[PDB]
């Protein structure tokens, strides 16, 4: 081959993102690399004046390797697979306001998104109006798509639209 293009897959829980990359991907290869976080806490007996106090102070664990693993997530990464999920308003919200503290970079470092709502095939469930989600994309003058991991709708359209944005960053900025 000629290139590696990395890509990320971004959004809330439960909005599809690894249901969508093992429909597009259609083979099996997926190394993974876990480390364990963690909470705690401890207690001390403690006279206030009169008052007998219960101290809990609380902890936490495993968080430098962590940032090593997020570090290690956006690597020289080119296209962002931002979704959100048609039924979930909330999935929707929390896109646009991520979105909204981003901050620039050169033409060149600046990452390609595709905005994706997906499960789009449940139009019984759906939350999220059409126009809104459009103009989010016009806004960051972005493509937008509507999404199926379980049909496939549009999931390899979307995806490769990513690759085209990437792919002719390159041939200007080169
Ligand atoms: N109907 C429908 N369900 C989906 C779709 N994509 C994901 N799901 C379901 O939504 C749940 C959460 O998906 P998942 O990929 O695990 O969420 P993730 O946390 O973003 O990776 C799973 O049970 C999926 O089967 C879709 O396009 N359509
Ligand atoms: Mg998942």
């Amino acid at each position: 081959y000629d290139y590696l293009i990395k890509l990320l897959a971004l959004g809330d829980s439960g909005v599809g993102k690894t249901t969508f990359l093992y429909r597009y991907t259609d083979n099996k290869f997926n190394p993974k690399f876990i480390t364990t976080v963690g909470i705690d806490f401890r207690e001390k007996r403690v006279v206030y004046d009169a008052f007998k106090v219960h101290l809990q102070l609380w902890d936490t664990a495993g968080l430098e390797r962590f940032r090593s693993l997020t570090t290690a997530f956006f690597r020289d990464a080119m296209g962002f697979l931002l979704m959100f999920d048609l039924t979930s308003q909330q999935s929707f919200l929390n896109v646009r306001n991520w979105m909204s503290q981003l901050q620039a970079n050169a033409y060149c470092e600046n990452p390609d998104i595709v905005l994706i709502g997906n499960k789009a095939d449940l139009p019984d469930q759906r939350e999220v109006n059409e126009r809104q989600a459009r103009e989010l994309a016009e806004k960051y003058g972005i493509p937008y798509f509507e999404t199926s991991a379980a049909t496939g709708q549009n999931v390899e359209k979307s995806v490769e639209t990513l690759l085209d944005l990437i792919m002719k960053r390159m041939e200007k900025c080169v």
